[PDB]
Formats: structure tokens, sequence, C-alpha cells
């Protein structure tokens, strides 16, 4: 219905026809092997780490990132919408999306209430960033050419130089079974718990050579040995992104077939069903997140992280709300608002690394909800930090928090740790917030020492080290500015990030800002909110 005398519609076809040959001839196995063999000669061209990883990264990213740019920009639809503008397709590739709140008027904020004398506390254990390595093995290089050392195929050290800890090693390194063993089986003083929350990230970093059985074994060993040394405490875990292979890869439900991530949910189902309610395996099994009642007046929800992470090549496809997680947690918080219940987030990657969108959504849904909102709990990051949200419109008012754990392993060049948190406990009226946090860790340096032992020892108390009137977001925003005047502070902030083994650079005055900066960063590509600290 469009009127010219001029054009000639012979081009937005040949796109279409063009791009659509394309596909077909990736597609063809004798061409995949083509992109896979030459790259091994690539990695030298471009002066890349050793070659014999080359010759195995690049072969499980090919087949996966192939269908993801024939599904996304090589899609006719795609591509032509690019060129020839709305009446050959629509470039719909990481377009910014928005998420619809509920009409349901927001209450005024009101503050937690202190918890009465002699209110009861309730310890939560939570575990984090195990990553055990199957093929660790003592006195092997831990200053190996590949990503991940002190393990089989990492040889030996040159000059009678001190291999890999018996324990773990501070390096590019992951665990041994048997330091997770000694860490559950020393949780007698830090308990007893009331359960535990695991964010995932289970198998190590030795992601080249990742098969789906090394994935699966990862999985049913590590809850295995989680259930047996917790016994009837509940445990309620989330999915990390090293859980499924490739790296990162985690495809929407709408993707099916052998490629979809049905076959690491529907593990999970399996081996998590003694922890979780029936109706929370259902969304389990779809898309790795879930929700449930752990004790009255409390919501725990369990986000897959995964469908906001950069890393996550096959968001590129659609990156509008995968999996329509952001959509259900609005609907599982609202629901807890009108019953006066309050919720816990668990997840592995920290909403401040997440895609823009999907950040600044999660963003506003915090702030909407921050009335029932009781603690939010991530790790990833390996290390001791925590990220405060604040009042979307001014950016000045801290109303949550998120407490990034530090992890397990010692990847990279820190102790093993774990967190216990103490919350308002199990009663009509509880606040079911954070009041406090202990970190354990395992001092290397002792336990890999002739003769050593492995004993797990509490590295620090939240609230008496930083002098905090509680774990509160208001006390954590005092004390991010009191660590940018207060040197001898920060260095104390320093020393716990890295569980008690600080690297030997001295972190000055540029990177003492930027560490700050991160703790006000819950929303993703958002420098004003580090407007005060530089
Ligand atoms: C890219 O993905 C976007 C994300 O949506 C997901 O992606 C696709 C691939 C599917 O996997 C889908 O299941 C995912 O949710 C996508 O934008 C989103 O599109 C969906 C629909 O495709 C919108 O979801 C909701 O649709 C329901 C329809 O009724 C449901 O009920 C029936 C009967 O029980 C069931 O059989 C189904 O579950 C049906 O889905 C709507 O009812 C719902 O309304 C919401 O909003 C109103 C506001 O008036 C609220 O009051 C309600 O409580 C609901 O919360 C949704 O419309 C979803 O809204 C939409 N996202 C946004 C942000 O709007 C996008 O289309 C994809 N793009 C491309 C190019 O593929
Ligand atoms: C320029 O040409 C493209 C290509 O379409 C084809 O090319 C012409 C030379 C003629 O031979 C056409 O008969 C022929 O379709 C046009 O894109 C095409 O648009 C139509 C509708 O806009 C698409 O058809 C739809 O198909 C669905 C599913 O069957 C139906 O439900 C719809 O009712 C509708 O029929 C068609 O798929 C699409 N072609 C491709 C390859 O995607 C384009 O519209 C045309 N330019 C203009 C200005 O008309
Ligand atoms: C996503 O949201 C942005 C901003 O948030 C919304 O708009 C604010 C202005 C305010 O009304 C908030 O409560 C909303 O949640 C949208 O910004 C719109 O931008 C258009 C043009 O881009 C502009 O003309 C309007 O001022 C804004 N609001 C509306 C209703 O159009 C943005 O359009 C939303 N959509 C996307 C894809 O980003
Ligand atoms: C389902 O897929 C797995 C994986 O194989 C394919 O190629 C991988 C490199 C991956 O990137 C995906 O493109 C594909 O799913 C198949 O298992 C592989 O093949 C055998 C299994 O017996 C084994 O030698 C390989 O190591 C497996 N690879 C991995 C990464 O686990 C499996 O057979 C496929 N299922 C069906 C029914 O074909
Ligand atoms: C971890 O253990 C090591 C070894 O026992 C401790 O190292 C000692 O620490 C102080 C100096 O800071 C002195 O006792 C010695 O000079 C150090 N010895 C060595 C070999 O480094 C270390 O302090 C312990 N750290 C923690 C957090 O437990
Ligand atoms: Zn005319
Ligand atoms: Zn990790
Ligand atoms: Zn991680």
């Amino acid at each position: 219905h469009h009127h010219h005398h001029h054009k000639l519609n012979l081009t937005c076809p040949a796109c279409k026809v063009l791009f659509t040959a394309l596909n077909h001839g990736l597609k063809k196995e004798p061409n995949v092997a083509r992109v896979g063999s030459v790259a091994i000669k690539i990695c030298k061209m471009l002066n890349i780490a050793p070659l014999d990883v080359c010759q195995s990264a690049v072969h499980l990213f090919e087949d996966d990132v192939v269908e993801v740019w024939t599904r996304s920009v090589l899609s006719p639809s795609e591509a032509c919408g690019l060129l020839l503008g709305s009446s050959c397709g629509h470039w719909d590739i990481f377009s910014t999306w928005n998420i619809s709140l509920p009409s349901v008027p927001k209450p005024p904020p009101k503050p937690p209430s202190p918890p009465a004398p002699g209110a009861p506390v309730s310890r939560v254990l939570f575990l984090t960033d195990l990553h055990w390595d199957h093929e660790y093995l003592e006195g092997t290089d831990p200053y190996c050419a590949d990503p991940l050392c002190c393990r089989r195929g990492s040889g030996w050290p040159p000059n009678s130089q001190k291999g890999a800890g018996f324990w773990g090693e501070y390096s590019k390194c992951d665990l041994p079974l048997r330091t997770l063993e000694s860490l559950l089986k020393g949780l007698g003083p830090a308990g007893p718990f009331e359960m535990v929350y695991w964010t995932g990230d289970i198998p190590a970093h030795d992601v080249w050579q990742q098969s789906r059985q090394d994935q699966l074994r990862a999985l049913t060993t590590i809850t295995d040995l989680v259930r047996k040394f917790l016994g009837p405490v509940p445990v309620y875990p989330a999915v990390g992104n090293h859980e499924s292979t490739p790296v990162n890869g985690f495809p929407p439900p709408f993707i099916k077939g052998n490629q979809s991530s049905q076959w690491l949910y529907e593990a999970m189902a399996k081996a998590w069903e003694p922890w979780l309610p029936a109706d929370a395996l259902h969304t389990l099994r779809i898309g790795g997140f879930y929700a449930l009642t752990p004790r009255p007046g409390l919501r725990l929800i369990s986000l897959n992280m995964n469908f906001c992470s950069r890393e996550n090549f096959w968001l590129l496809i659609n990156s509008t709300d995968p999996a329509g997680q952001l959509q259900w947690l609005v609907e599982e918080l609202q629901a807890a608002e009108n019953r006066g219940d309050k919720v816990h987030i668990i997840g592995h990657i920290p909403p401040g690394h997440c895609l823009k969108s999907w950040s600044w959504n999660y963003y506003k849904i915090i702030a909407r909800y921050e009335n029932t909102l009781a603690g939010q709990f991530f790790g990833h990051t390996h290390v001791d930090e925590f990220e405060i949200f604040y009042d979307e419109e001014t950016l000045s008012r801290p109303l949550a928090v998120a407490f990034l754990a530090p992890s397990a392993t010692t990847f990279i060049n820190l102790n093993p740790g774990y967190r216990v948190y103490q919350i308002d406990g199990n009663y009509p009226g509880s606040s079911h917030v954070v009041l406090d946090h202990e970190t354990y860790i395992l001092n290397l340096t002792q336990a890999n020492a002739a003769g050593g032992t492995p004993s797990w020892k509490r590295l620090y108390r939240a609230r008496e080290t930083y002098g905090l009137p509680d774990a509160m977001p208001a006390s954590w925003h005092n004390l991010v500015y009191r660590m940018r005047d207060d040197e001898q502070l920060f260095q104390t902030f320093w020393f716990l990030y890295h569980k008690g083994h600080p690297p030997s650079e001295p972190c000055g005055t540029p990177c003492r800002l930027a560490t700050l900066c991160a703790q006000l960063s819950a929303r993703a590509d958002s420098p004003a909110l580090c407007r005060h600290l530089m």
C-alpha cells in the first residue's frame, strides 16, 4: 500500500534469501569443523594463550555461538530490518525493555523494628562458589600457563619450587574434594543452622574440557556431600554460571531439544528433591528458579541470575525478561506484600553485574518492595563485599542491601571461606532481616604447613569489627563513606575483602575509590552512584 515509481523491491528479498543461505551453509557439519580446525592456527596468529586450550575452548563454544548468531543477527527478519528499515524486519537485539508494576499503591516505607529483648535469633549457613576440581593434585605447578593450575596437566614446578598445597593453593587453582569435606565437618561450632542457602558454581574453572557428564558428576557429588553433613537441615540452592556447559550457556525455556538446558534443570530437580517442595521443582525444571516458604511469614525466592549475565550469549536472540523471571518475581513479591510476608532473594550473580536493562528493572522492583524485602544474598564475585540499593528517583536513601558472600574456593589467590548469617528468628512479628553475619576461613599457610591441621576458624564478626549499630542498609552506607576518609578502616575491609589474604600490591587512592564505588553500585551502568566518592 506504498506509492512509488522508481523503487525496486528486488533488494528486500535478496537480503532475506542471502542470509537464509548463510545459515544453511553454517549448520553443515563439514563446515563447522572448518571453523574449528582453523581456529587452532589462528590462536598462534593472534598471540593467544596455550594453543592446546584453544583446540578445546573454541570447540565447545562454536556450535552454540553459531546458532545464536543465526538466530539473532543473521536471522533474516533481524538483519534485513537493520539495513532496509521497518519494511523488511525489525532489529530486536539487546533492545531496551521494561517491566510493569502492579496497580497496587506502594505503602509508606516502614523501617523494620529492632528485635525485642528475648527475641530468638536464627543462624543461616551460606555456601557459595565451591568450585570442586576433580583433577586437583598435590605438588603440581600452581603457576602453569593454563587458566587453571594445581591439577593434572599443569605439570610439575621447576627448580624444586614449592608445588601445590595439599588443601589448596594461593593462585588460579580450585579445591580438592577433601577440602570441601573438611568444610562441612567443621560446622559443629558454627551451627546449629535452621536452613542453608547454596548459590551454585559447583564445578571448577576447567571450562575448556567440561562434558555434560562432568557437570552432572559435580552436581550429584557435592549435593550428596552437602546433604550428608547437613542432615535434616533444608538446603535451598540457586543456579550458578559454571553449572552448565559451555560456561555461562543457559538458553531460555523457549529453546527446545538437546541444546536446551533441560539436561541440567531436570537433574537438579532430582538431586534437590529432598529439599524443595513439588511446586518449587516445577519451575526449577523449566527455568532454574523457584520460590517456597521456609517458615511462617517468610518467602524464599531463588533466581536464575544467568538470565541477566553479559556472559550468556544465548540472550542475543531475545534479551527481554528471559524466562519471564522478573514478571514472575513481581508476582511473588506482590503476593507476599498482600499476605504481610517478608521475602529473601538468593541468587548467584549480583544485580550490579547484570545487563543494563535487566539490572535497572530489578533495581526498581527492589525499591517498590522495600518493605516486603528482608534480605538479598548473592555470590559469584568470590569476595566479601556488599551492594547498597537506593531510591530510584534521587539515589540518596538506602532502602536495601545485598550481601556478596566470599567463595569457598581459592580462585584466585584467596583463602577458602564460608559465611553464617544471624537473622531475626522464627516468630510472629519477626522482621526476618539480617542482624549480623560471621565469616569463617581456612588459613592455608597453616593447613599446608608441615604437620599442618585443617582448622576452620572464624575470621571476623560483622558489627563487631566495623562498629555497626545494625546490619541495615543505612549502616553499610555510612560504612562506605567512613572508609572514604578513614584509611585504616578501609585496609581492614580490604583485608577481609580477600578473606584475610590481601595482594602484595598496595591499594592506593584510585584502587580504593573504585572498590568503594562497587559497594554503592547495585545498578549496572550508573556512574551517578559514585558522584560522592570522586
Ligand atoms: C521476548 O521475550 C519477552 C519475554 O517474554 C518471554 O518470552 C517468550 C519467548 C515466552 O517464553 C514467554 O512465555 C515469556 O514470558 C516477550 O515479552 C513478553 O511476552 C509475553 C508473552 O509472549 C508477555 O507475557 C504475559 O502474557 C500473558 C498471557 O496470558 C497467559 O495466561 C495463559 C492462561 O493461563 C497461559 O497459557 C500463558 O501463561 C499466557 O502467557 C499476560 O496475561 C501477561 O500480562 C501481564 O501484564 C499484566 C498487565 O496488564 C499484568 O496485570 C499481569 O499480571 C501479567 O503480569 C503478559 O503479557 C509479557 O508481558 C511480555 N513482556 C513484557 C515486558 O511485557 C517478547 O514478546 C519476546 N520478543 C520476541 C520478539 O519474541
Ligand atoms: C518485497 O518482497 C518481499 C519478499 O516477498 C516475496 O517477494 C515478491 C517479489 C513477491 O514474489 C511476493 O509475492 C513475495 O511474497 C516481501 O516480503 C514478504 O511480505 C509478505 C507480507 O508482507 C510475507 O508474507 C506473509 O506471510 C505470512 C505467513 O504465511 C502470512 O500470514 C501473511 O499474510 C503474509 O502473506 C512474506 O513472508 C515476505 N517475504 C519474505 C521472504 O519474508 C515484501 O513485502 C515486498 N515489499 C513490499 C513493499 O511489498
Ligand atoms: C521504559 O521506561 C522508560 C522510563 O521509565 C518510564 O518512563 C518514565 C518517564 C516514567 O513514566 C516511569 O514511571 C516509567 O516507568 C520509558 O521512557 C519513555 O521514553 C519515551 C521515549 O523513549 C518518552 O517520550 C517518555 O517520556 C517516557 N515514558 C513514556 C510512557 O513514554 C521508555 O520508553 C520505556 N520503554 C523502553 C523500551 O525503554
Ligand atoms: C546432546 O549433546 C551432547 C553434547 O554434544 C553436542 O556437542 C557439544 C560439543 C555441545 O556443544 C552441543 O553442541 C551438543 O549437545 C551429546 O554428548 C556428547 O557426545 C558424546 C556423548 O556420548 C560424548 O563423547 C561427548 O563428550 C558429549 N559432549 C558433551 C559436551 O557432553 C549428546 O549425545 C547429545 N544427545 C543426543 C541425543 O544427540
Ligand atoms: C595465617 O597463618 C600464617 C602462618 O601461621 C600467619 O602468618 C604469620 O602472621 C604474623 C604476621 O602477620 C606472624 O605470626 C608471622 O610473621 C606470619 N608468618 C608467616 C609464615 O606468614 C598469618 O598471620 C595468618 N593469617 C590469618 C588471617 O589467620
Ligand atoms: Zn503514482
Ligand atoms: Zn564462582
Ligand atoms: Zn560465578
